């Protein structure tokens, strides 16, 4: 009945807890030592922390409970506008741009986006390639440079060229500096105004380029395979209206801040896992070669990869790259049983908790097993949410979980794998997760594409 | 690319070699012969039996094979119907109850069939607790008196109180003549002597149809709720159509668990107490085991979990000895088959099982040694090399059950008696829809620890 709730700082309550550069970790401890449900108060801010299967599925009930904009959406959405991810339900353009996009995410529509995807992949695994002897690999680093490449080309045929600089292109600059000035409020004023100024001119350099694309295919006419060809000719079943381009562009920024990172710290922690166990390496390359037959893998085959998929989703088992998501009670009820919820009232949904539910999974919950998801029948309902619940799930779930398994598979494929340094796992966090300093030395297996 | 094809009997084609009582075991000693792959054809029928990991991992790719209906689950669907076991994939009523069932199957649902089960492990446990001295154990008897019990008070709260009798209750005795009826089939054809078996078959199939539908109507007017399969049945609807399953299907659905489940369960109980007679060694750690994690008069459900030794015995049993001895695949479409078999769509395949589990390439040169620590870690098995619950989305629903039951009872059975090989048995494996061990005995003395 009476809630837990972690330690306080007199008028601040627990929010200098999140003063911290690996917050989702430490509330990880909290809800460790505090168990399934506690209390998380800030000035002006109360909401209470899920991480039991048995009260996330309440949660997950869409009747009982829609989704929230967490204080980390509240601030992105100061440059993601009313896009998909930082869009309340009730709002005209969520469920507009919703019916539009929905197709052109689909599994069917990932065969459109497959030449695209392999484009970058193959850029990948040839700076690899040309590594001379005991250079390494930055892991994280050149999956974030695939997966914004990828998102460009897929998103507005626009290419970044990362494999091309040291420096990203300007957009992805001010892109990284305004997520970072977001997650950075959120720990907090005059010392801040110098901050505030660069945050509106990273705002407008994104803008700007985006909304300059946008103008450029208009005025060419030119039709691609990318999803602003989709967003230019489609029209909403529902209002019958198409988007706007303001709301186009701020789909466009969506795709590359909600996609890129989670889909590169994805990437990163699959390869850590498998460098970690050899065993499973060994299984998850054995199938690559069998499936991988031909210099340019198709979009048949990435499906054919089962056991790569497994490893990515025990991936997103141990370390879900979107760690949380926010709910709102639609009217009062109550959880579980136990805690009288009042209208409005907010929820967290930390995910890696979740996935470290004993109850579902097992004893065994910090191994990494793919063979876990060998089976996908055995997975309980409302277990495993890496991809968010309901209508507002992640609408890039199989766009991303085709990137991962192409690029897994590619690289499983044409290297082995040495983790000459012993990394030891150090979790960055920013509004995602990934394994940072995570370097590994690839040797060609020599095979052409 | 030509395949080998073992003796012919001129218009009987490889037919006759399925007139022995022991059928998988001569097709394993073919499977030596011939290697992985050979054509098998009947009157009206060819399949092809594979036999090596290499290319049975293709047949397992679900895009393009799908489960095929042997001649022996054909003839099991007189009786099973189109449950779970016996429908194709294609079927309404199988995607259906598979929805339905799949939670009331999972790992959490064993948590409240444990008590059920400890209730009948009990009862063994109790059996051989009260024998006289130089009195001696009938293994797979007993061993299917409880995994048939279990089936009936976890599957719909009913007991046939095996241990109370010599001749089974009449639904076992028209299950067990009905299932022999369908294999005797396959090595016949159907003339004028075969007329009273057909007789008899109809009127088991109306003893199981009776008393099931007679259960579940009694329990439909009785309100009643329990911890068992059948009130699930009866309250789940289908989360894609939304339709619950009518009261044909789930006395279908019944009639699958008790016809499926209860002799691949018993006969694996058989062979893995088999395996530790045989090997003093593995039993000696495996009695440490129970010992050590089995510390309460009654097992919980964490402790079953704890018994990780004992969960590697059955594994092991289940790689030498598959009670369910295979399973049938047809090609979706036109497809190649380990880059040199040309398959049409439609041609059928058959996993031998117990040649699969004594690939060489896989396992090592001991193939048929028991060892336990083969299971240590499910990562260093490579894939599909170990299928003795079927495969994908048609793999065994019961998989979990199965495993609890015969882990709690195992570990019941280590914990509470010293096992003798008193015959020095030699191992005879009947042959029925599946396999065990048959006039399997030892004795036991009871290591005198309270219940
Ligand atoms: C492993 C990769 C990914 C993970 C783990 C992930 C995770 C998530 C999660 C948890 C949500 C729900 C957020 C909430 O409820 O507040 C979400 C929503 C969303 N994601 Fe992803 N995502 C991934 C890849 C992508 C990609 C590649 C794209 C775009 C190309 C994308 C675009 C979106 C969008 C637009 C939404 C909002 C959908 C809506 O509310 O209508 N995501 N994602
Ligand atoms: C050691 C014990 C067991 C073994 C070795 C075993 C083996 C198998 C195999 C190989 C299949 C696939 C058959 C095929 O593909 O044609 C299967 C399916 C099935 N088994 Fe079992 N089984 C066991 C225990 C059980 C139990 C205890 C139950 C029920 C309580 C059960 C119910 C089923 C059902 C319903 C199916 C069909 C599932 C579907 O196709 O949807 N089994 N079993």
């Amino acid at each position: 009945k009476e809630m837990p709730q972690p330690k306080t700082f007199g008028e601040l309550k627990n929010l200098p807890l999140l003063n911290t550069d690996k917050p989702v970790q430490a509330l990880m401890k909290i809800a460790d030592e505090l168990g399934e449900i506690f209390k998380f108060e800030a000035p002006g801010r109360v909401t209470r922390y899920l991480s039991s299967q048995r009260l996330i599925k309440e949660a997950c009930d869409e009747s009982r409970f829609d989704k929230n904009l967490s204080q980390a959406l509240k601030f992105v959405r100061d440059f993601a506008g009313d896009g998909l991810a930082t869009s309340w339900t009730h709002e005209k353009n969520w469920k507009k741009a919703h019916n539009i996009l929905l197709p052109s995410f689909s599994q069917q529509a990932m065969k459109g986006y497959h030449a695209m995807m392999v484009d970058i992949a193959v850029q990948l695994v040839q700076k690899w390639e040309r590594l001379n002897a005991d250079e390494h690999i930055e892991v994280p680093e050149d999956m974030t440079r695939l997966t914004l490449d990828t998102i460009g080309l897929c998103g507005f045929n626009y290419r970044f060229n990362s494999f091309y600089r040291d420096q990203p292109h300007p957009f992805i600059t001010s892109m990284v500096r305004a997520l970072d000035e977001a997650m950075n409020k959120l720990q907090r004023d005059p010392a801040y105004d110098e901050n505030k100024r660069q945050f509106q001119e990273d705002i407008k350099v994104m803008n700007d380029l985006v909304d300059k694309i946008i103008a450029d295919r208009k005025a060419s006419g030119e039709q691609s395979d990318d999803l602003l060809t989709h967003m230019l000719n489609g029209k909403d079943p529902e209002t019958g209206e198409p988007l706007d381009d303001e709301n186009i562009r701020y789909q466009i920024i969506t795709f590359l801040i909600a996609g890129h990172e989670v889909t590169s710290g994805l990437l990163s922690f699959a390869l850590y896992f498998l460098v970690k166990n050899p065993h499973v390496l060994q299984k998850a390359a054995e199938e690559a070669a069998r499936v991988l037959v031909d210099p340019v893998p198709s979009y048949k085959q990435v499906k054919q990869l089962k056991y790569v998929g497994m490893v990515l989703n025990e991936a997103l088992r141990l370390w879900p790259t979107a760690p949380a998501f926010s709910l709102y009670a639609k009217e009062d009820t109550v959880l579980g049983g136990e805690y009288p919820l009042e209208k409005g009232d907010e929820l967290m949904v930390l995910i890696p908790q979740l996935h470290r539910d004993k109850t579902i999974w097992g004893d065994d919950v910090e191994e990494f097993r793919p063979e876990r998801f060998e089976n996908p029948s055995a997975i309980p309902q409302h277990a495993f949410k890496p991809f968010g619940n309901g209508q507002r799930a992640c609408i890039g779930q199989q766009f991303a979980l085709h990137e991962a398994t192409l690029v897994l598979g590619m690289m499983l494929k044409h290297f082995d794998f040495e983790d000459h340094t012993n990394y030891e796992l150090d979790i960055k966090e920013t509004l995602t997760l990934k394994p940072e300093g995570f370097v590994v030395k690839a040797k060609s297996k020599k095979i052409p594409l």
